This record gives C-alpha cells, structure tokens and sequence, in this order.
C-alpha cells in the first residue's frame, strides 16, 4: 500500500551526534561502493537549493528558517529512504527518523520552531509514516560524550550545550519510538 | 507504485476564485452525502492545527507564515485526495493543483515566500507527485470576472484570476468543465 514498498534491500542506519565521526565511519564503506548503496548525509542539498542555501540561512535566522530547512531536510531523506537501487544492501548516514526526534524536537524545546511550525512538521511526519515506507533493519548508534564530539568541531562552530542537547535526544530515542535492533558503538 | 493507486472513484475537483461560489454550488450536491464522497475544502482545519490557527498568522504576518500555512493545506489536500471510500463517486472543492499553481504561485510573486521557502515546497511538490497517487478526472472550473468574486483586495482577487485562467484555460491534463459562475 505505501510507496516505495517491497522495493528495497536491508538497511542500515548510520546515527550520532554532530561531530561523532560519522563521515569518517563511513569513508571505510567507500571502498565497496559496487555492492553497496552509500548514501551519505546529503548536505550539498541543504547549502543548495536551486541555487538558495537553506542551511546558512536556518542558523543565520533561526526563527523564520528553521521550518522550511526541516521541512526541507524531511524531503531529502524520503529521497534517501525511497531511492531505488539493484544493490542488496543500502547504508544511510542519518535518517528522516533523527530529522524528527532529535532535530525537530530540539528546535521546538530552544523556540527555534514555534508551536505551528512543529505541528505541521509533526502532522507531516504522521502522515509520511501513514503513506511512504521507510525500510529501516539495523541503527547503528556511534555512541559518545558531548565533551567529546564537541572537540571533532574544534578540529575541523556550535556550542557545547547544544551538542549536550542532541545527545541526550539521541540517547532517549536509541538507549531508552523505534524498534528494530540497534547496534551501540563507542565512538570516542 | 504510488500510495493510494487504485484505490480511488472517479474524482471530480471544483475549482475557482475566492468567491465565485463554490460553497453554494457544493451545497446542492449536499443531499447525496450517501452516494458522494463530499470534501469541502478544510479551512476548519487549517484554523485550528492542534489549537493554533495558521490561517490568521498567515494573513496576519505573511513573510512568515506562508510557508507553514501552504505546507499545511499541501498536507490537508493530500489527506483528502488520499482519503478512502466506498463511493463511486468523489468530489473535492479545490485540491493539491489549485495550492500549487494558484496559491503558492502568487504568494512567490507578491514575495510572501521568498525564494528558499518557494523552492522547498516546490522540490515537496515534485517529490509528491512521484510517490503519492492525486486522482482527478474532471475539474470543474467556476469561472468569473474578479469584479463580481469582489461583489459576494481586488488586485488579489485578480492575480488569482490570472493564475486560474493560465492553468486552467490555455501543465495538468484531464478534461476541464468551464461554468460561468458569474
Ligand atoms: O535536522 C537537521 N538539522 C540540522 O541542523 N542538521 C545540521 C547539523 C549539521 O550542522 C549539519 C550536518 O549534519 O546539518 C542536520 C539535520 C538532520 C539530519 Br537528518
Ligand atoms: O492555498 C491556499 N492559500 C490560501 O491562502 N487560501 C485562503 C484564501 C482564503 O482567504 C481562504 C479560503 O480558502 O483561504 C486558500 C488556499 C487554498 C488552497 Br487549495
């Protein structure tokens, strides 16, 4: 009945903190990019689209672009998600899963998203579960300190409580509205 | 493919400008409720999304609000659209194509949704139209001179005229009834 249906391999997901080595983790998959659907968080999308970049303007202005860069960030990873492939497996850094509870719901605890922008969000995830079908087998969380993470930034600029914020997001969804097996790993 | 592929009767959407009747015309089919699947527009909804009402912050503060406000009716149209039913027949007062092309449209003119947010609800629009099944049959257009959609701003009411008349009279491809709602 939903969209996209039957029509994917198993599926892993790639989740973290900011700064968890995440990219990195993925880099080691690169190599078998012939038997593997490596799909990577697709920033070059939200600092560009069609020509507009969403992810500047959303930490530039908060208030008046974080909805529309979720909204956006939401679309990106039903693309992700749904996207066709011959491969037998398919790995995503991230998902629409983390856009929706540790993203979104952050930025509707620090007021970047007002009640109205959340709840269209919101309605929108409800429905998209209802109507589109997101093939998730195995999360794999890259478990680690804010402390930690924070620093991977310091070496490569957002605040320590921020970082503090959506690990304990990431920690109430994965170690504590997601069933399917979820492998911790140590990333410090 | 799609959701809700198959799924659907044959679907008819009246559409029009603000004002040129579609409420009352709708109401006649009004009396058949049991063999018609009657979905008005579902500006209740749109007035109350979990106790907030979007449509007031929308026209309240526009550069700001537009974006949530049309992502939201997008959301409610498709509800409808999708919605599904025993009915042989189903009838919509406007749909996701009057949102897009009409409403959405001006607002990116009149720079209510500037560039960033315009473009997110296209790539939402595109998308949609790949992965969600919009079944539609006949549109039914009410057609008027915003003159008289006036008398039941005017320079809005006739840039909405404009965008009815370029979609409907001279992209989307099923057999188009033209009334005269005047
Ligand atoms: O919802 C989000 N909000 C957000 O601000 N980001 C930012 C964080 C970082 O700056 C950059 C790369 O992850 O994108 C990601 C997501 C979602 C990924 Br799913
Ligand atoms: O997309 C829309 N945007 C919008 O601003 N409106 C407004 C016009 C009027 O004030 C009121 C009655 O429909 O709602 C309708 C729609 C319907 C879209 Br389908």
């Amino acid at each position: 009945t939903k969209y996209a249906e039957g029509t994917q391999p198993f599926t892993v997901l790639i989740e973290g903190n900011i700064g968890s080595g995440k990219t990195t983790y993925l880099n080691h998959f690169e190599k078998y990019k012939n038997d593997i659907c490596l799909l990577t968080e697709p920033v070059e999308k939200w600092r560009n689209v069609n020509g507009v970049n969403l992810l500047e303007l959303m930490y530039k202005d908060p208030k008046k672009w974080a909805m529309p860069f979720q909204s956006y960030v939401t679309l990106t990873m039903l693309q992700s998600h749904t996207a066709p492939t011959n491969k037998k497996l398919k790995i995503m850094e991230r998902s629409i899963f983390s856009a929706r509870y540790c993203f979104v719901e952050n930025m509707r605890r620090n007021g970047s998203l007002e009640q109205g922008m959340y709840n269209t969000l919101e309605e929108w995830y409800k429905f998209i579960e209802e109507s589109i079908h997101v093939q998730a087998d195995l999360i794999i969380y890259l478990r680690t300190s804010p402390e930690v993470a924070y620093e991977r930034i310091r070496q490569r600029c957002v605040p320590l409580k921020y970082l503090q914020e959506l690990h304990e997001l990431h920690e109430d969804w994965l170690i504590h509205p997601q069933s399917c097996k979820v492998l911790v790993l140590d990333a410090d």
